Protein backbone atom coordinates (compact mmCIF):
# COMPACT_ATOMS: atom_id res chain seq x y z
CA UNK A 1 0.00 0.00 0.00
CA UNK A 2 1.25 3.58 -0.62
CA UNK A 3 -0.56 6.90 0.98
CA UNK A 4 -1.47 9.40 -1.77
CA UNK A 5 0.31 13.04 -1.90
CA UNK A 6 -1.57 16.00 -1.49
CA UNK A 7 -1.99 18.51 -4.32
CA UNK A 8 -0.43 21.12 -6.04
CA UNK A 9 -1.69 24.57 -5.70
CA UNK A 10 -1.62 27.19 -8.44
CA UNK A 11 -1.64 31.13 -7.66
CA UNK A 12 -4.13 31.63 -10.27
CA UNK A 13 -7.69 30.89 -9.21
CA UNK A 14 -8.49 30.38 -12.78
CA UNK A 15 -5.64 28.59 -13.83
CA UNK A 16 -7.50 26.11 -15.10
CA UNK A 17 -10.24 28.94 -17.70
CA UNK A 18 -10.50 28.37 -21.10
CA UNK A 19 -12.24 31.81 -21.46
CA UNK A 20 -9.80 34.00 -19.10
CA UNK A 21 -11.83 37.04 -19.45
CA UNK A 22 -13.60 35.68 -16.04
CA UNK A 23 -14.05 38.42 -13.63
CA UNK A 24 -13.43 36.18 -10.26
CA UNK A 25 -14.02 39.83 -7.83
CA UNK A 26 -17.42 39.22 -9.46
CA UNK A 27 -18.00 35.83 -8.17
CA UNK A 28 -20.62 35.58 -4.55
CA UNK A 29 -21.10 34.81 -2.58
CA UNK A 30 -17.39 34.55 -1.61
CA UNK A 31 -16.12 30.91 -2.78
CA UNK A 32 -14.75 28.59 -1.43
CA UNK A 33 -11.81 27.37 -3.59
CA UNK A 34 -11.17 23.46 -4.21
CA UNK A 35 -7.89 22.40 -2.81
CA UNK A 36 -7.97 18.13 -3.80
CA UNK A 37 -7.09 17.27 -7.46
CA UNK A 38 -9.66 14.02 -7.49
CA UNK A 39 -11.03 13.63 -10.64
CA UNK A 40 -14.37 15.46 -11.69
CA UNK A 41 -17.09 14.88 -13.79
CA UNK A 42 -19.70 16.65 -16.35
CA UNK A 43 -22.35 15.02 -17.86
CA UNK A 44 -23.09 16.74 -21.26
CA UNK A 45 -24.84 15.97 -24.46
CA UNK A 46 -22.16 17.71 -26.60
CA UNK A 47 -19.80 15.59 -28.46
CA UNK A 48 -16.03 14.99 -27.89
CA UNK A 49 -14.74 16.08 -31.18
CA UNK A 50 -15.97 19.41 -29.84
CA UNK A 51 -15.04 19.29 -26.30
CA UNK A 52 -11.43 17.85 -27.09
CA UNK A 53 -10.83 20.37 -28.99
CA UNK A 54 -12.41 23.63 -27.01
CA UNK A 55 -12.07 22.59 -23.96
CA UNK A 56 -15.19 23.24 -21.70
CA UNK A 57 -16.45 26.83 -22.23
CA UNK A 58 -19.10 29.18 -20.21
CA UNK A 59 -22.02 30.33 -21.46
CA UNK A 60 -21.40 34.11 -21.12
CA UNK A 61 -18.06 35.09 -18.83
CA UNK A 62 -19.35 38.99 -19.66
CA UNK A 63 -23.27 39.34 -18.70
CA UNK A 64 -24.09 35.65 -17.07
CA UNK A 65 -25.16 35.29 -14.16
CA UNK A 66 -21.89 35.69 -11.49
CA UNK A 67 -24.14 34.18 -8.24
CA UNK A 68 -23.61 31.06 -7.52
CA UNK A 69 -27.06 29.95 -5.68
CA UNK A 70 -28.73 31.79 -8.66
CA UNK A 71 -26.99 29.14 -11.23
CA UNK A 72 -27.69 26.76 -9.45
CA UNK A 73 -31.38 27.01 -8.46
CA UNK A 74 -32.14 28.61 -11.92
CA UNK A 75 -30.63 27.58 -14.66
CA UNK A 76 -29.55 30.62 -16.59
CA UNK A 77 -26.16 31.79 -18.14
CA UNK A 78 -23.18 32.00 -16.81
CA UNK A 79 -19.44 31.96 -16.18
CA UNK A 80 -19.36 28.59 -14.78
CA UNK A 81 -18.89 25.20 -16.05
CA UNK A 82 -20.73 22.63 -13.56
CA UNK A 83 -18.34 19.34 -12.75
CA UNK A 84 -19.47 17.03 -9.99
CA UNK A 85 -17.04 14.89 -7.38
CA UNK A 86 -19.48 12.20 -7.80
CA UNK A 87 -18.73 9.80 -11.40
CA UNK A 88 -22.16 8.56 -11.03
CA UNK A 89 -24.34 11.67 -10.96
CA UNK A 90 -24.68 10.99 -14.76
CA UNK A 91 -27.11 8.79 -14.02
CA UNK A 92 -29.52 11.29 -12.94
CA UNK A 93 -28.61 13.46 -16.59
CA UNK A 94 -31.56 12.41 -18.93
CA UNK A 95 -30.53 12.61 -22.19
CA UNK A 96 -26.93 13.71 -21.60
CA UNK A 97 -24.73 11.79 -23.90
CA UNK A 98 -21.33 11.52 -22.10
CA UNK A 99 -19.62 11.18 -18.88
CA UNK A 100 -16.79 13.27 -19.20
CA UNK A 101 -13.59 13.13 -16.70
CA UNK A 102 -12.05 15.53 -15.89
CA UNK A 103 -8.21 16.24 -13.48
CA UNK A 104 -8.39 19.97 -13.42
CA UNK A 105 -6.89 22.05 -10.51
CA UNK A 106 -9.00 24.76 -8.60
CA UNK A 107 -12.76 25.35 -9.24
CA UNK A 108 -15.19 26.78 -6.50
CA UNK A 109 -17.06 23.95 -4.17
CA UNK A 110 -20.37 24.94 -4.20
CA UNK A 111 -21.31 22.64 -1.52
CA UNK A 112 -18.55 24.85 0.89
CA UNK A 113 -19.65 28.42 -0.59
CA UNK A 114 -23.39 28.07 -0.64
CA UNK A 115 -23.83 24.88 2.01
CA UNK A 116 -24.99 21.29 1.75
CA UNK A 117 -28.76 22.07 2.56
CA UNK A 118 -29.71 23.92 -0.99
CA UNK A 119 -31.73 21.27 -3.39
CA UNK A 120 -29.33 20.25 -5.08
CA UNK A 121 -26.26 19.68 -2.83
CA UNK A 122 -26.70 16.27 -3.76
CA UNK A 123 -25.14 17.30 -6.93
CA UNK A 124 -21.79 17.86 -4.82
CA UNK A 125 -21.01 20.36 -7.39
CA UNK A 126 -17.57 22.29 -8.64
CA UNK A 127 -18.25 24.94 -10.52
CA UNK A 128 -15.40 26.16 -13.12
CA UNK A 129 -15.49 30.04 -13.37
CA UNK A 130 -13.79 30.94 -17.04
CA UNK A 131 -14.47 26.79 -17.72
CA UNK A 132 -12.06 24.50 -18.41
CA UNK A 133 -9.18 23.92 -21.00
CA UNK A 134 -9.16 20.77 -22.71
CA UNK A 135 -5.28 20.20 -21.30
CA UNK A 136 -7.59 19.16 -18.25
CA UNK A 137 -9.62 16.86 -20.04
CA UNK A 138 -9.21 13.61 -19.39
CA UNK A 139 -11.09 11.85 -21.98
CA UNK A 140 -15.14 10.95 -22.44
CA UNK A 141 -17.41 7.69 -21.55
CA UNK A 142 -20.51 7.73 -24.19
CA UNK A 143 -23.73 6.90 -21.63
CA UNK A 144 -26.38 3.81 -22.92
CA UNK A 145 -29.68 6.37 -22.48
CA UNK A 146 -31.93 3.33 -21.60
CA UNK A 147 -29.78 1.60 -18.71
CA UNK A 148 -28.00 5.04 -17.82
CA UNK A 149 -24.33 3.31 -17.59
CA UNK A 150 -21.36 3.79 -19.36
CA UNK A 151 -20.43 1.95 -23.00
CA UNK A 152 -16.79 1.25 -21.32
CA UNK A 153 -15.70 0.12 -24.49
CA UNK A 154 -16.21 3.64 -26.68
CA UNK A 155 -14.60 5.42 -23.63
CA UNK A 156 -12.04 7.93 -25.81
CA UNK A 157 -9.30 9.76 -24.07
CA UNK A 158 -8.49 12.90 -25.50
CA UNK A 159 -5.12 13.64 -27.23
CA UNK A 160 -4.45 16.95 -25.73
CA UNK A 161 -4.82 16.02 -21.83
CA UNK A 162 -2.02 17.32 -20.01
CA UNK A 163 -1.37 15.14 -16.95
CA UNK A 164 0.51 17.81 -14.28
CA UNK A 165 0.42 15.74 -11.08
O1 LIG B 1 -24.40 22.81 -18.53
C1 LIG B 1 -24.89 23.78 -19.14
O2 LIG B 1 -24.25 24.38 -20.04
C2 LIG B 1 -26.29 24.25 -18.79
C3 LIG B 1 -27.24 23.08 -18.66
C4 LIG B 1 -27.25 22.46 -17.27
N1 LIG B 1 -26.24 21.39 -17.00
C5 LIG B 1 -25.86 20.58 -17.99
C6 LIG B 1 -24.94 19.60 -17.77
C7 LIG B 1 -24.44 19.36 -16.43
N2 LIG B 1 -23.54 18.36 -16.22
C8 LIG B 1 -23.06 18.09 -14.99
O3 LIG B 1 -22.24 17.15 -14.83
C9 LIG B 1 -23.46 18.92 -13.86
C10 LIG B 1 -22.95 18.66 -12.58
C11 LIG B 1 -23.37 19.44 -11.51
F1 LIG B 1 -22.88 19.18 -10.30
C12 LIG B 1 -24.28 20.47 -11.69
C13 LIG B 1 -24.78 20.74 -12.95
C14 LIG B 1 -24.39 19.96 -14.06
C15 LIG B 1 -24.89 20.21 -15.39
C16 LIG B 1 -25.82 21.20 -15.73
Amino acid sequence: KAAAPACPRFDDPVHAAADPRVDVERITPDPVWRTTCGTLYRSDSRGPAVVFEQGFLPKDVIDGQYDIESYVLVNQPSPYVSTTYDHDLYKTWYKSGYNYYIDAPGGVDVNKTIGDRHKWADQVEVAFPGGIRTEFVIGVCPVDKKTRTEKMSECVGNPHYEPWH
